[PDB]
């Protein structure tokens, strides 16, 4: 529905809200922005720690910025938009965030959020009452359709960055690839599939986990064809879950069908004896099985493994996404055929 | 938390709306009800054909009822609820249906619908409803309180029979219902887990319209429904499949269903005459029995114990069952039970 690039000029200064989660795993969106934000220019972090720096809570970071405790101080520093960089907080934290949102809207600042609340009556009233807007990137479009076949007639090269579990470095790997292609002059696109990828400046995408099941593959197809229309020669697709994950495989399958990748990089953490957070599913992530399933369900070739923590045995090369030679190799290989 | 058996008494007289689609493939919900409604007692069909019978547009039927052209006539015949039995109509027909709904609500009748209307129509339905002590039950909207699959399905006791297919619209639901009715007739404590509009309206013991559930929760919702049927004492469950794993527009739904129900055995419904997935002539792929079978087995612990056909046989090492044949229904049931 909302294209952040059609609404904001590149380098639009942004204040990022990490209230109550700064220094925890839950502020992943704030971390993605401070390390890779491409559209918005981070100016500060809004959290309860007056006088500190972002670097004092998370390291390393590309945009080290001050931590301010009020939206007012954030506006004093030229912040024009408020980005919600927290993930599923308790009802009490949620209320403090809603206050921050209301304040921003009332101080002439737009609010970009992918968090689910409910309080959308008041945000709209105050947005309209102050000429600001609340951009909800999580709500799926109302005008939707299922996949119709356009993806089978694509021209653009599609690179799926899949994984064997959730939270293994899929997005990090797709973003590293994207940034490297861009630095080499390649007309590269990034198709985000969640909150963080969108906020960092993805060229296209949706929060697919909130999309009614029937339309997952349809919206992914639309996103790939949108990037083709804007002149991109290649796209890095942020994977979600894993095909073998019993709670999320459906999402991963919709994504695979929707993007019809030419090649795939498979991200894996070989230390997990259970899917992360699912200690009661007698099943673990498996590189060769995921790979086998990916290839047997589509025409994609898994051309490489990727790891952010420890290698593993496989006939495929295992790349490190923070190694520039590996990035260059992966890129070169994705455009050979 | 939505169950029709909790809301309506068995035998509740219903008027079924087939307006603009009676005699077409699109009125499948109307057909499912006239052939197998188990909760609601069909009283009449609401369509633009005054003076005819249901049987004049569709044959065979279990509940042949008159076709009336107004909601007023429907209530004159004791209909207490209005069921929407059409599937994705044009905006024009949708408007006529919205009129029917508003009338029903205004004549003291509840409305049960699984059709996606515009917000304008929805908001206006809730207003009318509120004011007449009537209610509009929307079976399509998913619950707000939802969670992902947690693993309870792996500690299940109930026997689970998946009725899958190589495409959409092949007889999956028909096969599941035929089995369910046969088990019940034999005294078996059998449950039917519906996954779409029609299955729920027919009187399924559990289920949701899974295609409208956010992607993340499909397997979780199916897990809950299977454990619910186990907790209420059922010894076996027939799961209405949705789509096919190989269907590029719908495989995701089928995979959520497979993981969420963790079937022991699967019956695979197939129409061997299809050169493409029904309604997707621009997708260069088609239903494939062996491939689908292979994919079901390689993605779960289910064993595909049989093929099913409603129109012509096909080669396969598995037996190919006819769901209208009583011996086949008995055979299929015995093989799933004993498993």
């Amino acid at each position: 529905h909302m294209d952040l690039w059609k609404l904001y000029q590149p380098g639009t200064p942004a204040a990022i809200v990490a209230w109550g989660q700064l220094g925890t795993a839950h502020a992943k969106t704030t971390y993605g922005l401070l390390r890779h934000s491409r559209l918005f220019k981070p100016v500060c972090v809004v959290a309860e720690h007056e006088g500190k720096m972002a670097s004092d809570f998370v390291k390393p970071v590309r945009y080290d910025v001050p931590v301010v405790s009020s939206v007012e101080k954030a506006k004093e520093m030229g912040a024009e938009v408020l980005i919600i960089g927290v993930s599923n907080p308790g009802g009490y934290l949620e209320e403090q965030i809603a206050t921050l949102v209301k304040k921003a809207l009332s101080l002439g600042m737009d609010v970009i959020s992918g968090l689910h609340f409910s309080q959308q009556t008041e945000f709209l009233k105050i947005a309209h009452e102050n000429g600001t807007r609340i951009i909800d990137i999580r709500i799926p479009p109302l005008e939707l359709d299922v996949l119709r076949g356009g993806i089978y007639r694509k021209k653009i090269k599609v690179v799926g960055v899949f994984g064997t579990d959730c939270v293994v470095g899929k997005r990090t790997t797709a973003v590293q690839l994207w940034e490297r292609a861009l630095e080499k002059g390649i007309k590269a696109g990034f198709l985000a599939t969640g909150q963080t990828g969108i906020l960092i400046g993805a060229d296209a995408g949706y929060v697919i986990d909130a999309v009614p099941a029937d339309f997952v593959s349809g919206v992914v197809e639309k996103a790939v064809l949108k990037l083709e229309k804007t002149g991109k020669e290649i796209v890095f697709v942020e994977g979600q879950g894993a095909l073998r994950h019993p709670a999320y495989g459906q999402v991963t399958l919709g994504l695979l069908y929707g993007s019809n990748p030419d090649v795939v990089f498979l991200v894996h953490d070989p230390s997990r004896d259970h899917f992360e957070s699912f200690p009661e599913i007698p099943k673990k992530p498996d590189f060769e099985e995921e790979r086998r399933l990916i290839e047997t369900l589509s025409n994609a070739k898994v051309i490489g493994g990727v790891s952010l923590n420890g290698g593993f045995e496989t006939d495929l090369p295992v790349y490190d996404p923070f190694n520039t030679d590996d990035l260059d190799e992966m890129l070169e290989r994705a455009m050979v055929w």
